[PDB]
C-alpha cells in the first residue's frame, strides 16, 4: 500500500501505522479511510492529500 502526503503542512499518512487515535486502524488503504477524516496535524480533509510515488 501506498503513503500519502498532506501537501498543506506535509504530514505522511502511513498505512501500515495508520490513525487509530482518530480511528483509522493500522493496515487501512487511503482510499478506505472514512471521507470525513482529517489531516491529525494541521486539520485539512482527505482532498488536499496525494500519493506518495
Ligand atoms: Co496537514
Amino acid at each position: 500500500m501506498k503513503k500519502y502526503t498532506c501537501t498543506v503542512c506535509g504530514y505522511i499518512y502511513n498505512p501500515e501505522d495508520g490513525d487509530p487515535d482518530n480511528g483509522v486502524n493500522p493496515g487501512t488503504d487511503f482510499k478506505d479511510i472514512p471521507d470525513d477524516w482529517v489531516c491529525p496535524l494541521c486539520g485539512v480533509g482527505k482532498d488536499q492529500f496525494e500519493e506518495v510515488e
